[PDB]
């Protein structure tokens, strides 16, 4: 319950490094990244073009080790 994820503000595109306009959080399901490693995520990049309210996964951020 209200674990807040990681959503995409805008469509993130592949191979695009994330900055702090691209994430919002949100309280979705199923859970995603936490809301807070977005500090952590800014500069790293996505494999794979996030469509606009697309919840971030683990798997979908190259580097991302949590």
């Amino acid at each position: 319950a209200n674990q807040a994820s990681v959503v995409a503000n805008q469509l993130i595109p592949i191979n695009t490094a994330l900055n702090l306009v691209m994430m919002r959080s949100e309280v979705v399901t199923p859970v995603g990244i936490p809301a807070e490693d977005i500090p952590r995520l800014v500069s790293m990049q996505v494999n794979r073009a996030v469509p606009l309210g697309t919840t971030l996964m683990p798997d979908m951020v190259k580097g991302y080790a949590a």
